[PDB]
RNA sequence: GCAGGGGUCGCCAAGCCUGGCCAAAGGCGCUGGGCCUAGGACCCAGUCCCGUAGGGGUUCCAGGGUUCAAAUCCCUGCCCCUGC
C-alpha cells in the first residue's frame, strides 16, 4: 500500500530508522524495482519523514504488493488472550511438555472436550510436533505412568526424544518419563567417573542410566517390562551394549553392589533406604530422591540409617502448593 | 556417496526454499515472586553482554565471499546421525 520508494544504497539504514520510530508496516514484504526498494510504511507525512530520514524519497502509493503476513503467533500468545480467565482459575495451562515429536497439555476435565479439542488444535497448529495430548490422570501406580487423552496430529505415544546429547525412545503412555528432569540427568553426568559402577535401581527407559555411560557397568533395573523393552532398545540406539546391563524385576530381589546408586521413585523412595545402603559399597555413594515440605525427615531418617554424609542437597520441583521433590546425595563410610 | 540428512543464545526446538520489525518463536532448565492443592503441579517476571530504559556491543559449528542488508544465498576447514 502507502510505500516509501527509495534508493537501495540506503535500504538497510533506512529500514533501520523506520523501525526505529515505528514506521515500516510489518504486514507487507519490501519490494524492490531497480535501484529502489519499496518500503511499506504506516501512515504519517513528508516532513516528520524528512526529520527522520536524512535522504530523499516518494511516498509512492505502489499497490498492495499482495496482501497481509501474519506473523504467526505463539500458543501461548493466543492462548493467554482467549482465556486468561480459566488459566487463572487454573483448568488451562499454559506450560507443557514436549516429549520427542509429542506434546502433552494440561487442560482440566471441568473443561468441555469441544473446547479441550479446539486447544489441543492451537496447538498442533502453533508448536512444532507431530502429536497432541493432555494429561488424563495423575502419575500413579507402581509403574508411575499416567492416563492421557489424544488431542491432535498423530495418534502415536512412541517417539524419540533427545537430551544432554543422547537420544531416547519413550512411550509416554506406557512408562514414566520427564523431559523436565533433563538438567538433573546433566548433573549426575559430570559425577560418574569411568571405573564407577552405576545401579540404576529405578531405570525406567533407562535415561539416568545412559546419562552415566561414562562408568565401567551400568545396572538398569525395573519391574516394569515396558520400560524394560525400551530400555534395551535405548542400550543398543546408545551403542552402550556392553556397559549397561538391563533387568527387569523388583529392585528388592537382586544382588548387585555398587559405588553410584540412584533411586528415582521420589514418593516410595523411603521405603528403600534399606535395599540401597546393602547394594551401596563402604564408600559409595546414593543419590536419593523424595518429596516433602523440606529436607528435615529426608536426613533424620536416614540417620538412624547409617555412616552418612550429606554430599549435596537440593529442591528439584514444586510438587503442589508447599510440596517439594529434594535431591539428596549421601556419602557412605 | 546418485530418494541424500545435519550442526541455532545451558538442554530441546522454530526460522533457512522465498534475504529485510531476527538478539533470533516456543517448551524445558536456571533466578526471583506467587500459589495449602491441575498434585512428579500451576500463575507472574527475568534469563547473550553493558545500561534503569531509549540504546550500544557481540552471536546462529569456524573462515572467506556475494548483498544497502545474511542464521537464511555461494565455493569452503572440523564434526555427526537416516542412506531409488
Ligand atoms: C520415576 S520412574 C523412572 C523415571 C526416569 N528417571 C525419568 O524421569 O526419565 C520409576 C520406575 O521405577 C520402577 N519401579 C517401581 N518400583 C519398582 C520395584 N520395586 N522394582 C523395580 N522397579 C520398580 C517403575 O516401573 C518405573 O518404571
Ligand atoms: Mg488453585
Ligand atoms: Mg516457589
Ligand atoms: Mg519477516
Ligand atoms: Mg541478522
Ligand atoms: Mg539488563
Amino acid at each position: 500500500p502507502l510505500c516509501l520508494k527509495i534508493n537501495k544504497k540506503h535500504g538497510e539504514q533506512t529500514r533501520r530508522i523506520l523501525i526505529e520510530n515505528n514506521l515500516l508496516n510489518k504486514d507487507y514484504k519490501i519490494t524492490s524495482e531497480g535501484n529502489y526498494l519499496y518500503l511499506p510504511i504506516k501512515d504519517v507525512d513528508e516532513d516528520i519523514l524528512k526529520s527522520i530520514l536524512n535522504i530523499e524519497f516518494e511516498l509512492v502509493d505502489k499497490e498492495l504488493e499482495e496482501k497481509k503476513i501474519i506473523k504467526k503467533p505463539s500458543f501461548r500468545e493466543i492462548i493467554s488472550k482467549k482465556y486468561r480467565k480459566e488459566i487463572d482459575e487454573g483448568l488451562i495451562s499454559l506450560s507443557y511438555d514436549v516429549v520427542g515429536d509429542l506434546v502433552i497439555l494440561q487442560i482440566s476435565d471441568e473443561v468441555d472436550e469441544k473446547i479441550r479439542k479446539e486447544i489441543g488444535e492451537l496447538a498442533y497448529k502453533l508448536i512444532p510436533c507431530k502429536g497432541v495430548f493432555r494429561r488424563k490422570s495423575e502419575v500413579k501406580g507402581e509403574f508411575r505412568v499416567r492416563e492421557l487423552e489424544h488431542l491432535a496430529g498423530e495418534n502415536r505415544t512412541l517417539t524419540i526424544h533427545k537430551e544432554n546429547g543422547y537420544r531416547l525412545w519413550v512411550d509416554i503412555a506406557k512408562v514414566y518419563f520427564s523431559p523436565r528432569l533433563g538438567g538433573e540427568r546433566a548433573r549426575i553426568m559430570k559425577k560418574v567417573s569411568l571405573n564407577d559402577v552405576v545401579v540404576d535401581m529405578f531405570a525406567g527407559v533407562g535415561p539416568f542410566s545412559i546419562a552415566c555411560k561414562n562408568a565401567k557397568k551400568i545396572y538398569a533395573i525395573d519391574i516394569n517390562p515396558h520400560a524394560i523393552e525400551l530400555l534395551k532398545k535405548n542400550i543398543k540406539l546408545n551403542k552402550l551394549e556392553h556397559k549397561i546391563i538391563p533387568i527387569l524385576s523388583d529392585v528388592r530381589e537382586v544382588d548387585v553392589k555398587g559405588n553410584r546408586v540412584i533411586m528415582n521413585l521420589p514418593k516410595f523412595a523411603h521405603k528403600f533406604i534399606d535395599k540401597a545402603l546393602d547394594i551401596v559399597e563402604e564408600g559409595g555413594v546414593i543419590h536419593y530422591y523424595t518429596i516433602g515440605k523440606d529436607f528435615d525427615k529426608a536426613i533424620k531418617l536416614f540417620e538412624k540409617k547409617c555412616d552418612c554424609e550429606v554430599l549435596e542437597k537440593r529442591i528439584v520441583k514444586s510438587y503442589a502448593p508447599r510440596e517439594y521433590i529434594l535431591a539428596l546425595d549421601f556419602k557412605i563410610n
